[PDB]
């Protein structure tokens, strides 16, 4: 109904620049204009690349120096760490030995061009969540062998869903009135920022991008190399799905194209087939490597069209939407789209304190910028962890652990409750740890805790 409206309501927000205003456009036209169950197909090897089936580069550097000259390392800057109980970037929380993302992302990259004396540019796309303390931040690189950019996103106003007029011209300008748009904005973030075009003409050709918090992602040259070899403009790295997936987004073939499909396409009548892993076997862990031509094209071209995240939240009873979408998604866009199907141990991402008890215990050490799984672990899986609420807080956290325990031969670990934990404890197969009704327990260092299911004091 009309348009013009929510239009003037916009471009009355003085905050805002032009590339942000117009852009909103697109989302709010597009979500207030308009995937079929009945159309969706599996796609083939042909779409997905078999990992372990790719040309891995030669020892000769000159090689690996060309591949690497036309490569840029992007990071998405954009996400606090409050979901850790965390104040500050989820990149500046610490993984293991201080170091912390932005710092292990400042080492790597240093290393790879150390190895082969290209110089691989780091750039993080911040958002006004974590724009100017990145900069801050960042000058601790002053004298780090990097060129590290940053660029902040485009800035969108929250939408009031009753009235549905943008929430800062009521008067909410402070940090509340406006919502990061996902982080499918990176394509058009990337290219308003006028770095792209600079990248292009320096060579670059490729960007690999990578959540800030996954500590797999590390640029794989064979990756890159095959990109080169069949044209692909767009990959992205899908690992298979595992119970602690189910839901997660996943590679099909609609209308004779490569897509990602979401939890934001299928209907409630549909979600048991969706999650049914059987028929559908990958996810996608946002490692996508995208030809850098091909995107200016596109963004140039006003082509990119992904679907809209409605996503509504309610805040101080305010009931308000974000109009989001994934990067993923622009994978249709791009001529010879594919998706490589690769080892887990690139899909290592920090979400909650159960994720730092892993890479901070024996299970993981740090090796010149690399997260590395110890050797010693047989089963090729990972222990699954459940702490309660109380550790959350990464502050909490750490607190309850005088000293990370082995988990190395841990298979599971259940953890609710009031709980503590003392040094060199050693945890092995599945275990339990739980407190009662205004009870408090202490596990005592040296204790080995193997196969038990703690539920009281009464239990040494």
């Amino acid at each position: 109904e009309n348009l013009p409206q929510l239009k003037s309501a916009v471009d009355g927000l003085t905050e805002m620049s032009e590339s942000e205003k117009s852009g909103f456009i697109s989302l709010v036209s597009r979500y207030l204009s308009g995937i079929e169950w009945s159309k969706i197909q599996t796609p083939t090897d042909e779409i997905v690349v078999p990992y372990e089936k790719m040309t891995p580069v030669s020892q000769d550097v000159a090689e690996t120096k060309n591949l690497l000259d036309k490569l840029v390392v992007l990071k998405l800057n954009g996400g606090l760490g409050t979901t850790m109980g965390c104040t500050g970037p989820k990149s500046v929380i610490e993984v293991r030995d201080g170091l912390t993302f932005l710092d292990l992302i400042v080492i790597q990259i240093e290393n790879l061009n150390n190895k082969y004396g290209c110089k691989v540019p780091l750039v993080l796309m911040n958002s006004f969540n974590t724009h100017d303390d990145t900069h801050k931040i960042v000058e601790k690189y002053t004298n780090s062998n990097v060129d590290i950019h940053t660029f902040n996103q485009s800035k969108y106003p929250r939408v009031v869903a009753d009235e549905f007029v943008p929430w800062p011209s009521k008067g909410k300008t402070d940090k509340e009135g406006w919502y990061p748009p996902g982080h499918g904005d990176v394509f058009p973030a990337l290219m308003n920022s006028g770095k792209l075009d600079t990248f292009l003409s320096q060579g670059k050709e490729y960007v690999f991008v990578a959540n800030s918090d996954n500590l797999g992602a590390i640029v794989d040259l064979t990756i890159l190399k095959h990109l080169i070899q069949n044209k692909n403009e767009y990959c992205m790295e899908v690992t298979p799905k595992t119970l602690a997936d189910v839901k997660g987004g996943t590679l099909i073939s609609y209308e004779g194209k490569v897509q990602l499909l979401e939890i934001a396409q299928v209907p409630d009548e549909h979600v048991n087939e969706f999650k049914s892993i059987e028929k559908f076997k990958i996810f996608n862990t946002n490692n996508l490597w995208v030809n850098l031509k091909a995107i200016k094209k596109l963004v140039e071209a006003d082509a990119l069209k992904m679907e809209i995240i409605p996503n509504p939240k309610e805040v101080d009873g305010v009931k308000v939407l974000q109009l989001e979408t994934a990067a993923g998604a622009a994978i249709r866009f791009f001529d010879n789209a594919i998706g490589v199907n690769v080892p887990r141990s690139r899909f290592l991402p920090v979400k909650a304190s159960s994720d730092l008890l892993l890479v901070q215990s024996d299970l993981y050490t740090l090796v010149d910028g690399f997260v590395t799984r110890n050797k010693a672990r047989t089963n090729p899986s990972n222990p699954s962890i459940e702490l309660g609420p109380e550790f959350k807080k990464v502050a909490t956290f750490l607190s309850r652990f005088k000293s990370i325990p082995s988990i190395v031969e841990l298979d599971s670990l259940k953890v609710s409750g009031d709980v503590w934990f003392g040094s060199s404890i050693v945890l092995k197969g599945k275990v339990t740890v739980a407190a009662k009704s205004g009870v408090k327990l202490e596990i005592p260092d040296r204790a080995v805790v193997e196969n038990k299911n703690i539920n009281g004091p009464e239990d040494l």
